[PDB]
């Protein structure tokens, strides 16, 4: 693959890479579509609109938006002008997104009108720097001074070229969370999504132009900006969004070609995703769907799971795992060598190394913690030194995982080297659910640690002592918590106990739950 030039904007890149194909279908969502070439006028009256409202080369904006037509348009229209969109996930608090607003010093919103009351709860409650929200598809009336997406949109010219960014110039944000503290800005450059469509997208998947891409992982986790955006606009695919909620049910309907009149042939998803397919009544058959490459990530794929797939629809399921620091995968299963029970092989372009507990190296078939070396790799967490020395070590990112490598040079998973879980192929920290369960005031003291279910797929599960003098009952703690936690992370079970192992100072000897 050859490096992209040192003046470089990944957008225009993108647009230049489509100008041969301006009448193809480029997305396409329950209610709308643009061709690549719609998407270029649009993207570029975009970088046209925030440049008029001053925002300026560099500065951030906040893309908070559902899968639909207009995230491509608000993505790629602030990377043309040289603006930073800040990329989040949508099931998030009031309270994250007035920390993101003050973190990222955003100088506007681009927001869906279901996420307009969240975001106006953090605007009211920040120190925030934002002079314009734009709402995509309002869902209740604009503010005074707000403007709708598709107006404000209509209302400029298309800007005439890109800014002048370099290769190594910021591009886009993500965020990320650990097991305390705040999201962490994950800082992307113009190349990173470059080399992870060329090296992953186009040389790993063989992705095409006459796919019709589908990513039930939305377009703000890193998985998904690549399936759903980078990948597909690399080699003139067709890409199909869905708004809702992911379910066996949504899925389906777009596999039968339910919308856009098209059928998807690339499908990507969390583990968890297919298993919940491969459960349903109405599981397509066959010759119902034309998908010829299923993707996996977000959480190790369980062994029968991509047997049952691989024995329904004669696919099998490729696994691979990255991370939002290198963007997207370099550890991967191929369309045509998989090997359950493993994540594959390393994805060329990117180097692996296996650490031990002081650097050493490990002999094949023992744990080592995971360290990444290749060329999309975040430059820093914005304003986090600390944190970014930690993760980003001269050249090498650490993934927080352990693997153990395999005699035949495959990788199979050995767990995280922090406390965090990844559920339903999210991450979720267990220090999160356990201060939500010791607000109840019938809880005295609460454990959380992961558990895998009937498929082999970790779920949290909680142990929580009572306290004493109250009353408290399971379906109390199922009502408390629906409330306050996003679903993904309700514990799949809640053992009551009168105490938990402990250390002589009070700490909770979490293996030892883990061990029973
Ligand atoms: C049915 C289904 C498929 C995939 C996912 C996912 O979260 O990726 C969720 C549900
Ligand atoms: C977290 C992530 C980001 C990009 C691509 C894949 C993954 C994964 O979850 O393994």
């Amino acid at each position: 693959v050859t490096p992209p030039p040192e003046k470089f904007n990944f957008a225009e890149h993108l647009l230049q890479t489509n100008r041969v194909r301006p009448d193809k279908t480029a997305f396409v969502d329950d209610i709308s579509s643009l061709s690549f070439a719609q998407l270029e006028a649009q993207t570029r009256q975009l970088a046209a609109a925030l440049r008029a409202i001053g925002v300026k080369r560099e500065e951030r904006v906040l893309l908070l938006m559902l899968d639909g037509t207009d995230w491509p348009v608000a993505f790629l229209g602030a990377i043309y002008a040289g603006i930073v969109p800040v990329a989040v996930n949508t099931l998030l608090t009031a309270d994250d997104y007035a920390y993101m607003l003050e973190h990222s010093r955003a100088q506007a919103v681009l927001v869906s009108g279901a996420l307009h009351p969240v975001l106006k709860a953090a605007l009211t409650k920040s120190d925030h720097e934002v002079q314009r929200v734009i709402v995509s598809r309002p869902a209740a009336p604009l503010e005074p001074g707000e403007v709708d997406f598709a107006e404000f949109v209509g209302a400029h010219a298309p800007l005439e070229k890109p800014a002048a960014t370099q290769a190594d110039d910021p591009a886009f944000w993500l965020y990320s969370s650990g097991s305390t503290g705040r999201p962490k800005g994950v800082v992307h450059t113009h190349a990173n999504p470059y080399w992870t469509s060329e090296l992953y997208g186009r040389n790993t998947l063989h992705l095409r132009e006459d796919d019709v891409c589908f990513s039930a992982a939305k377009l703000f986790f890193a998985y998904g900006l690549g399936n759903a955006l980078t990948f597909p606009m690399t080699v003139g695919a067709t890409t199909l969004l869905m708004g809702e909620r992911p379910t066996p049910d949504a899925v389906f309907k777009r596999w039968l070609g339910g919308v856009g009149g098209v059928k998807p042939t690339v499908f990507y998803g969390a583990p968890t995703g297919y298993a919940g397919m491969l459960a349903a009544p109405n599981l397509p058959s066959r010759d119902q769907v034309a998908l010829r490459l299923a993707s996996s990530a977000g959480e190790a794929l369980p062994a029968e799971i991509g047997q049952r797939f691989q024995r329904h629809f004669g696919l099998d399921i490729v696994d691979g795992i990255g991370s939002t620091e290198m963007l997207h995968i370099f550890l991967s299963n191929l369309p045509d060598r998989v090997r359950y029970g493993t994540t594959g092989w390393p994805v060329p372009g990117y180097q692996i190394e296996l650490r031990g507990d002081g650097g050493g190296p490990v002999a094949d078939g023992e744990p080592g913690d995971l360290y990444i070396h290749g060329p999309s790799s975040a430059t820093m967490y914005w304003g986090n030194r600390a944190k970014s020395r930690d993760t980003f070590q001269g050249g090498w990112t650490k993934s927080g995982d352990k693997y153990v490598r395999n005699d035949d040079g495959s990788y199979t998973y050995a767990g995280r080297t922090d406390d965090m879980l990844k559920v339903s192929g999210i991450y979720v920290s267990p220090f999160e659910i356990e201060a939500t369960l010791v607000q109840h005031p019938g809880v005295l003291e609460a454990a959380v640690v992961g558990v895998a279910d009937e498929h082999g797929l970790t779920k949290p599960k909680a142990y929580v002592v009572p306290r004493p003098g109250q009353t408290l009952s399971e379906t109390e703690l199922k009502t408390f918590i629906k409330d306050r936690l996003a679903p993904y992370k309700y514990p799949r079970s809640t053992v009551f106990v009168a105490e938990l192992p402990k250390t002589a100072t009070g700490k909770i000897q979490r293996f030892k739950l883990r061990e029973g």
